[PDB]
């Protein structure tokens, strides 16, 4: 009996409510998240683009850019990884299927696909365009049919709220779930009551994207639990703090000609080694 | 056709010592460029510990490094110096393939060290190094492989802690004699030593000012007085980024919200300016 | 620094028409070089069917192609023309990244076409070609992305078979005006037709002389009389290699030994001479 | 969840000896499957010479091999045995990462050999091998790294040409004792030698029936009589494919047309059938 990351994700959902899922920009951070106690992690599409590629989150990253990060993370971290698969990386069902099979093989526990048109953008940006309900239903059907591991999770994300309104978005959500979506990700929700409306309407686990500096308030896990949201996602939180800290080191070093004044803000060598189990490896070499 | 190696050599001429900062990923390379740096570095310890979440013990492969080189140089135009450990392989063919692949991936130069196969950080105890002759062969193979004459082949020696200063300097002389264009005397403990290496080899000397190791935190003024050509800060940004990430993860887990650490975060606008986001979005909307 | 694109342009002035053969992998690129060819080709159909064992229906990713470009150009010095389909993405950003990535990978040039998604690949006759304006946008994005001025941006049009000769010529003129440096008109069946395109655009014209299709197997003499600048044989060696491989598999399975097909095999020495084996091994023996 | 290694082991019990053919790329893996084979092989000499156009001298990287494993196993369901040379690195950490990475890539098993660093074909002269103790360490590292219990760890020994039959058999016994699940005695020159290895280790034995080397072209009946469980043909199709391609290139260059060699080519309809083309288009 082989281990299923998808089965581990589903199990995590039953043990934590809402299940906190944090984005992990790279393998090192996945280990840090695990050491912090999280039971599930996330590979942000915006993070692969802005972090790994230094590019805008506008459909520029490819399937392989993402697979590279999935392998890096899952090769060392045992926590189930939910992956942002944007629109499936292609214009047809064959592309969606290749995406699902490849991510399962790379080690992911699940993925979400959204209803945006080709060159997608952040759900917290204006002027987004979405495909017809029927088109997304076909994306979803193709994804579910491609599952090689029955416990792998296929989540549907809808960006329809800001575009067509709440009722239209709920209607799409119901159609997406009827089409096979196993969990729902209603993006950029502005009021807590909306999560409850979605939850009651589709009756499958609901994910709340609590990302910073967007259209969504910073809801607490208590508030989210009261609206019956199954998981709380913090997609780029650590990434944002890491960038400010790195920027600070770069500026100080440039202005002062030494990093002495920011040593206090750095993870120590020992803390790094502890994080990656360094001593156990070096001891083996020494012997 | 633009040569990154040529740009690196040029940077050396305009700044002395030339500050070179490690960039863990493409995003940070852009932040380093915006901070004014003229050259950047791809740390082997960072590819291992950061990109792979593994110890810096010769576990990373040439391709793990090539992936990060392309990601960084595809978006950042600053010359990138790359840590190539011992050449990724048992023979001169592996060293040559490493050199040609890194040049093609967009690097400006690389350094190869004299450690045995499963190398370790120059600041760790119990290092093992190959014979002077064996290292000379690795350097000869690397130099002969250059497809871009301006690409830089830098030699690193870890012999100070293993054989002493005089032995380390003798190796450095042999390495440069064999074709190494720049020298990286690892884990120096006293400022005066940099001057001795500089005088002995007559090629640019790089001082590795990494934290929590055997080397004091020398300032650029101090390094300049010792005739150091380059001041390297390999993982400085990475160490701060890790502490900050850990803080966010801990607070979110304990508090059930990130409200209390919002002030420690780069804002969305700052991120967008960093990656030239608005230029791309404007094109799409038009 | 050597420019593959500059080498391709040079080969065009020394041979007319310039024979360009598809090379399915690095080994065959070396065989082509030994046979005397001055330029080679990375077929999109070959990357799909050969490297991935899949149909040429928009399933391959940019990275699948880049891997083959690096393998071939890392060892073979001949200029490599690459099939870049529609740019591997839905926007001008994807086209630009494809161009820059292929240049870095070592290619001498590429051709981009005017189909919608993989609709023409799927043989759909209606609404399968983008508007002239949309293709001009792809071309301008490709040309502006050139990091090496000598890299070649060729335009391929799949319109003759669906819109007629007049429309295909009109598209071709608009494409060349937008920046296309050479033209690849597909589905031509008459020599006179090649001549018409040549006079209409006044840039080098490529004739696709693939087997088992509508196009007759024109000779280089015939093509020269029609003002064709280059003759492409995209999968020729690949087709013969597959029949030979299948034969070995069949004989081995029927007989329990490969004794009877040894005479159809490249000998070990022939392989060694092709990859310069002995010069490498001797260096190892003399350490 | 399906385990490729479990499938490989099952294939052994259903075919005696099990014919394993080298598949240079995903397309040929499908050709092998369509031809009736039950197991396939990813040759290290093929990744080097074919995918990279380079000598089989330890120049290929783990990544070059992983790419080919994913391409083949993403489309072909047959269990794939992979040539892992010496583990791709200088330490047991590298051997362990190779094992884990190949399992994730989709392989059914792999073989690791006892050569020193920059290895060479087992049919080449002057090869060098590590101590029995060092090989034992590589095998222990490999077996302990298995994330799929049914993944197969095969040990290959190049000792016959260097130290003789008895020393090669002694090493083979130490390797199996260390955990090797199957054995690959390379470049055997006499049929009877296979029976000796078979009797000495009690695990499945693989015979490498490659062309133009030190091993006679033994038939599957001969191999079965010597208690050989697997018959490997690592580059057979590749060699024929190369001659065929060379012929096309030469004829086309000399004649200015490929008309005279059309009869040596797989047709487009045959190509489409081998990759299930029309099955795709319709959807
Ligand atoms: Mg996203
Ligand atoms: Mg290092
Ligand atoms: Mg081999």
């Amino acid at each position: 009996s082989l281990h299923s990351p998808g089965k581990a994700f589903r199990a995590a959902l039953t043990k934590e409510n809402p299940l906190q899922i944090v984005g992990t920009i790279n393998a090192n951070h996945a280990l840090l998240a695990q050491r912090a106690g999280y039971q599930a992690i996330y590979l942000s599409g915006g993070g692969v683009a802005a972090g790994s590629l230094g590019l805008p989150d506008l459909g520029i990253s490819t399937l392989d850019d993402v697979l590279t990060d999935i392998r890096r993370i899952t090769d060392v971290c045992s926590l189930p990884l939910l992956v942002d698969a944007d629109i499936g990386f292609g214009s047809s069902a064959f592309n969606v299927a290749r995406t699902v099979k490849s991510m399962i093989k790379a080690g992911a526990a699940g993925l979400h696909i959204e209803d945006q048109v080709g060159a997608k953008r952040s759900g917290h940006r204006p002027n987004k365009a979405i495909v017809s309900k029927e088109e997304m239903v076909d994306r979803i059907r193709a994804a579910v049919d491609a599952k090689t591991d029955p416990d792998f999770v296929i989540m549907a994300r809808t960006d329809a709220l800001a575009v067509e309104g709440l009722d239209a978005a709920i209607e799409r959500a119901q159609a997406y779930v009827e089409a096979g979506a196993e969990m729902l990700f209603p993006e950029a929700i502005t009021e807590l009551a909306m999560y409850r409306q979605f939850a009651d309407a589709v009756q499958v686990p609901i994910l709340a994207n609590i990302t910073e500096f967007g259209a969504t308030p910073l809801f607490t896990t208590d508030e989210l639990r009261s609206a019956h949201v199954a998981m709380a996602l913090y997609p780029l939180s650590a990434f944002r703090a890491m960038n400010r800290a790195a920027e600070h080191v770069y500026n100080v070093l440039r202005q002062e000609g030494t990093q002495k004044s920011v040593i206090d803000t750095m993870q120590t060598r020992n803390e790094l080694y502890e994080s990656i189990n360094y001593y156990q490896y070096e001891e083996k070499l020494d012997n």
